[PDB]
């Protein structure tokens, strides 16, 4: 319909310090955790209960991503490094190391071979999942980057800095494929894909979300209403049900656009500090919220439409 009707089903708590990022298995089972207390911990996705804790940085983690066959997660942490972790068992199976200041951001690739990440040290790295090695570094941007992200099926990544910047990589050769400004330039807090990969989802730090459809470098919708200066905040295509924005803001609340209207359709009331990330079920009309230092706390979101 024109109204989602989210409500508060879970509340999940256990990390000690802020929350920095949350993600869904892509067989929709479970619910990672990722944490400033070092931790990355394991939670049912529809019923929230704590499944497992799994622990090896030296820092805080700034960052989780699922493999593809829901077996695998990469962490991003402070200690200048990725973990890649055998869920089941535990395991840490390789630690990436190359970046020379704290790890921001990764994701695996739809074959889930590859591992992409983004650091404080600027550039952007491209690994060997099975080896652990790095094929390939980046002189990405001017400044940290925030986010960066594989389309459907694998060939481009997109990143974003402080520097203003989204950029669109070839994944095998590493060539910069494009730039995209817009009419000024921002810090750009966050970047993804489109589901179909058509289009980039873009926040800035000037409480503004874009829509840009990047072969012909337009930006085509703008949300607005929402609190974002000072925090790189996840943003998130909702596409089991009615077709959303999602992302966290500042005033604590969760936000829901209408994607083509641009209009706010929800706000989720709950959290009592900055929401920093936001995700949706792959199957389910489910949203996972968590946030920063005076909150602590994960939120399990549910709509019937
Ligand atoms: C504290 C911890 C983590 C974060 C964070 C991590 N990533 C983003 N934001 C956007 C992409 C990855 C922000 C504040
Ligand atoms: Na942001």
């Amino acid at each position: 319909p024109v109204k989602p009707n989210y409500a508060l089903k879970f509340t999940l708590a256990g990390h000690t310090k802020a929350v920095s990022s949350v993600k869904f298995s892509p067989n929709g089972e479970w619910l990672a955790s990722s944490s400033a207390d070092k931790l990355i911990k394991i939670w049912g996705a529809y019923d929230g209960k704590f499944e497992k804790t799994i622990s090896g940085h030296k820092l805080g983690i700034s960052d989780v991503a699922w493999s593809s066959d829901s077996n695998l997660l990469v962490s991003a942490s402070d200690d200048k490094t990725l973990k890649i972790w055998d869920v089941s068992s535990g395991k840490c199976l390789k630690t990436l190391k190359g970046h020379s200041n704290y790890v921001f951001c990764c994701n695996f690739n739809p074959q889930s071979n590859l591992i992409v990440s983004g650091s404080f040290d600027e550039s952007v790295r491209i690994w060997d999942v099975k080896t652990g090695k790095c094929l390939k570094t980046l002189p990405a941007h001017s400044d940290p980057v925030s986010a960066v992200h594989f389309n459907r099926d694998g060939s481009l990544i997109v990143s974003s800095s402080y520097d203003g910047l989204c950029r669109i990589w070839d994944t095998a050769s590493g060539q910069c494929l494009k730039t995209l400004i817009d009419d000024d330039n921002p810090p750009v807090s966050f970047v993804k894909f489109s589901p179909n990969g058509k289009y980039i989802l873009a926040a800035t730090l000037d409480n503004t979300l874009k829509l840009w459809d990047y072969s012909k470098g337009k930006c085509l919708k703008t949300y607005t209403g929402h609190k974002n200066e000072k925090y790189c905040i996840f943003a998130n295509f909702s596409v089991t049900g009615g077709k959303w924005i999602v992302s966290g803001s500042e005033d604590n609340l969760v936000y829901i656009w209408n994607l083509q209207t641009k209009e706010i359709v929800q706000k989720l009331q709950g959290h009592t500090d900055v929401v920093i990330s936001t995700a949706c079920h792959p199957t389910e009309n489910i949203i996972a919220s968590a946030a920063l230092e005076n909150d602590k706390t994960i939120k399990l979101w549910k709509s019937d439409c």
